[PDB]
């Protein structure tokens, strides 16, 4: 016997969070311009999910880059959205996107200047009208794709649906996404359920093949199991806080975690829930969109979070946070000491969201709200400038800004059917 340390969740502690610096130029997203272009006059987009293989490589098909987006109609003539003066209020329409979300695809041979493709699944295919985020996995040279996504209301279930990408020299179609299969939902002993918390999270599947073992696994956002309000911020959740910073307040209401499941097969058909990789009790309620970059034989685990969802007595920016380990199952340590990788600038604290760090270092995000004066602002619902970061040991560094929605491929796949 070679004894190994047992797998345990890594705790993102209150003490770690006290290190978050909102004013670090190496970990701040570049300022979005108030004159940003808008990709569609018919729909809003937000969470953007590039087509990729199971190993994480961003993929084009016959030269076409492809992205999937959460999408919602714009409703400029809806009476519900007319203000006291009879003028459309975009903010109300934008805020209502989540309740009407559906998956679209877009394509381009340049990795930008995206051409809209429309719905991936015909209306009524999804068991839930709300289609929340996940990952489109390109499977093979026939163009078969497994779309892993979150079927929301009733409940929140990780699901997948098979279909195919078909290309011509003029564009791209998504065909045959007809049969949605239930994979798993929160269990109540590891991950919190709706019964335990009406505000529970269970979403954002990120399947991957582990580069070391070759086994399939999948990340997702959850909350630590237990009745809402029953969690305890104990010594390990508090961490090594400095004098005067011992009060946890009511931070036991913040219970985010990064979950992981394992597949019993190579096809991503039958999955088993494992205990969480990272927990943030007393620190943040929302560790969204967990995803990996594998680099230098290490595991870089990124998650997106909000200022608003911080534990009582803590703060930090909206943006991307992350952790690094030598091993899939930990232990992880916070990048840059605090966990913060790329925060929104405090002068434009909601400019972007739902970042996705790709293995080439490029980070894509969507534009939310950009100030244009002391009191005024513009809504996005369109892609933000891509920004390059460098991962170096337990540090990250922001390097260079690229065009709006620039998502170049890492591989090209020749597809025939």
């Amino acid at each position: 016997i070679q004894p190994y340390k047992p797998t345990k969740a890594t705790i993102w502690s209150r003490a770690d969070a006290l290190k978050v610096n909102e004013y670090d130029p190496t970990t701040t997203q570049p300022l979005v311009s108030g004159d940003f272009p808008v990709m569609s006059d018919e729909v809003f987009i937000w969470d953007t999910m590039p087509l990729r293989d199971i190993d994480g490589n961003i993929a084009s098909v016959n030269g076409w880059s492809v992205i999937f987006t959460l999408t919602a109609d714009r409703n400029p003539t809806a009476p519900e959205y007319q203000d006291e003066q009879g003028n459309y209020d975009i903010t109300l329409d934008w805020n209502d996107r989540h309740g009407r979300a559906k998956m679209y695809f877009w394509y381009s041979r340049t990795g930008k200047d995206w051409i809209i493709g429309g719905r991936v699944m015909a209306e009524g295919v999804s068991p839930t009208a709300r289609e929340w985020a996940g990952t489109p996995v390109l499977l093979n040279e026939r163009g078969e794709i497994d779309l892993y996504y979150t079927a929301v209301t009733p409940g929140a279930t990780v699901v997948k649906v098979r279909g195919r990408v078909v290309t011509t020299e003029n564009g791209v179609e998504m065909v045959g996404f007809k049969k949605v299969k239930s994979l798993f939902e929160a269990d109540g002993k590891m991950y919190q359920t709706e019964s335990q918390n009406p505000y529970w999270a269970f979403r954002d599947p990120c399947p991957f093949r582990d580069p070391k073992s070759g086994k399939l696994y999948m990340l997702f956002e959850g909350n630590v199991a237990g009745e809402r309000g029953s969690h305890v911020v104990g010594p390990d959740e508090l961490g090594d806080v400095p004098p005067g910073y011992e009060d946890a307040g009511n931070s036991h209401f913040q219970t985010g975690c990064i979950g992981i499941a394992v597949c019993r097969d190579e096809d991503g058909d039958d999955w088993e829930l494992l205990p969480p990789l990272i927990t943030a009790v007393g620190v943040n309620d929302q560790t969204e969109r967990p995803h990996f970059v594998f680099q230098d034989g290490k595991y870089y685990l990124f998650t997106i979070s909000h200022k608003f969802t911080y534990g009582d007595g803590l703060t930090g920016p909206d943006g991307v946070y992350g952790f690094v380990s030598e091993n899939l199952f930990g232990p992880y340590v916070p990048l840059n000491g605090s966990g913060l990788v790329l925060g929104n600038p405090p002068s434009q604290p909601y400019q972007t969201y739902s970042h996705y760090v790709m293995p080439n270092g490029l980070v894509t995000s969507f534009i939310d709200s950009v100030p244009t004066g002391e009191d005024s602002y513009r809504i996005g619902g369109t892609e933000a400038p891509t920004v390059l970061i460098k991962l170096k040991g337990a540090q990250t560094f922001v390097l260079e800004e690229f065009d709006y929605g620039y998502i170049p491929p890492m591989i090209d796949v020749k597809v025939e059917h």
